[PDB]
């Protein structure tokens, strides 16, 4: 409403990086990887908390540098919500680009589900989490554009939280981003206008959300399985195939996903009703 994408950084952030102490490697991209790692006195509380780095690798320049600093102010004007992952502060002077955001122990959803004991309550607490993420970066102007169980992390409770990996993900060495063009995408998720016409909205994320529901109450199956990404599979999401039910999925929870996948996207619902309507399911 208020406000485009063009603020620069805001400097309350920043935090001296001789306070950060590194550990394991977390996950790495092309061009980034992220770390964990102790931050020692961040915050008003001067905890020490196990936190996690997202910083460049060895070798990149130009608009990486950018791409970092860009991610990094995005989520500085997010602001802090219980159902993503936060940004905790950052180092921008005297070293690189290092951006430091909470830890979750526990993971990303997608591989949870696979390593499973759950239940019914808690595949929905999953899905109503994830859903009062999206609202609030709805809320906010954002736009996510990887929607998926495996940008979903859970932290203490298993609570859930929405996140990107962005450049700390190995995105060229993942058969679920296609090769398109000059481009990476991850298809099976994807709007039908977002993969045609590269148009990405909140309602392309409600699409991607659908097809995250279905990753859930499948406890992590590939989407659309035995399907090969092709000019068929255009074709058939492009006239309205839509996957089945999922085992798990109460029927409710399914005409949910079948909303998110109208190929009209002013017909899918919007986070805000995907809450409400996960909120009286309980
Ligand atoms: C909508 O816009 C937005 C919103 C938010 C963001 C920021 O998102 C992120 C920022 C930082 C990380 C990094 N990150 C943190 N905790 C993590 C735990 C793991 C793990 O695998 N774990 C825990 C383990 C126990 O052994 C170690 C196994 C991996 N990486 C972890 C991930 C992010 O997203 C998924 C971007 N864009």
């Amino acid at each position: 409403f208020i406000d485009p994408t063009q603020l620069p950084y805001n400097e309350k952030w920043e935090f001296p990086r001789n306070n950060l102490q590194f550990g394991k490697t977390l996950g790495a991209g092309a061009f980034g990887k992220v770390v964990e790692a102790t931050a020692f006195g961040l915050g008003k509380e001067d905890a020490v908390l196990k936190v996690a780095v997202k910083m460049l690798k060895s070798t990149a320049h130009a608009d990486e540098k950018e791409a970092l600093m860009s991610e990094l102010k995005i989520m500085s004007h997010l602001g802090q919500h219980e159902n993503i992952v936060n940004l905790l502060g950052a180092c921008t002077h005297g070293g690189p680009v290092l951006v430091i955001t909470e830890y979750c122990c526990y993971g990303d959803l997608l591989n949870f589900l696979r390593r499973k004991q759950l239940s019914s309550r808690d595949l929905l607490h999953f899905s109503s989490q994830v859903a009062q993420g999206m609202a609030f970066l709805a809320s906010k102007n954002c736009i996510h554009r990887d929607v998926a169980a495996r940008n979903v992390l859970l932290t203490n409770g298993h609570v859930a939280k929405i996140g990107d990996f962005g450049l700390a993900r190995d995105i060229m060495n993942d058969s679920n981003y296609i090769v398109k063009g000059n481009a990476r995408l991850p298809v099976k998720w994807m709007a039908p206008e977002s993969i045609f016409d590269c148009v990405y909205t909140v309602q392309s994320d409600v699409w991607s959300y659908g097809i995250l529901l279905w990753e859930i109450f499948s406890l992590g199956l590939n989407p659309y399985p035995g399907i090969l990404v092709n000019s068929k599979f255009y074709k058939l999401v492009k006239d309205g195939y839509q996957m089945a039910q999922p085992a798990f999925a109460p029927k409710n929870i399914y005409s949910i996903m079948q909303a998110c996948w109208a190929l009209e996207p002013t017909h899918r619902p919007t986070f805000q009703q995907i809450c409400s309507f996960l909120q009286e399911q309980a």
